[PDB]
């Protein structure tokens, strides 16, 4: 989790919050998705709102998968190995874009290129193609550094 930002850590917390909000006995893609989509003016929410998707019609596919499970554990509730690969591609993501961070349009990423779990099927259904995704996280950073840019000229 070395190089994890503030919000990239507060995705992987709620999470864990949304698995025991619905009982389930597992933190699976679908709970970091359901973590994600808190972040409303993030890069990774900004990139889908940009492809016009909704968070709150991402909240509800997901949802509708997924059910409610019977008890939460008592402890830790326990990442699944899928859930594990989206948090290992998102720190891969992170240095092929350049980027000295793991933020949250890199989980974005990461559930997306982890391509099996609900929430690829949900995003890739919602026409959120990793390429098409890499492009709008790409296009919306530069468009902040220009603004910035504006800022700066005082």
């Amino acid at each position: 989790f070395e190089r994890f930002t503030d919000r990239a850590r507060r995705v992987v917390v709620l999470a864990q919050e949304e698995a025991r909000m619905l009982n389930h006995n597992y933190i699976g893609t679908e709970h970091i998705l359901l973590g994600l989509i808190h972040e409303g003016e993030g890069v990774a929410a900004k990139s889908l709102e940009s492809l016009g998707i909704s968070l709150e019609g991402v909240r509800s596919q997901v949802e509708e998968i997924i059910g409610q499970g019977q008890q939460a554990p008592s402890g830790h509730i326990p990442f699944t190995p899928r859930a594990k690969k989206v948090l290992e591609l998102s720190s891969r993501e992170a240095p092929q874009l350049g980027h000295n961070y793991i933020g949250t349009e890199h989980i974005l990423l990461g559930l997306i290129r982890e391509g099996e779990g609900v929430a690829a099927q949900v995003l890739v259904k919602l026409g959120a193609e990793l390429t098409r995704v890499r492009q709008q996280v790409i296009q919306l950073l530069s468009g902040y550094k220009l603004a910035a840019a504006l800022e700066h000229h005082h």
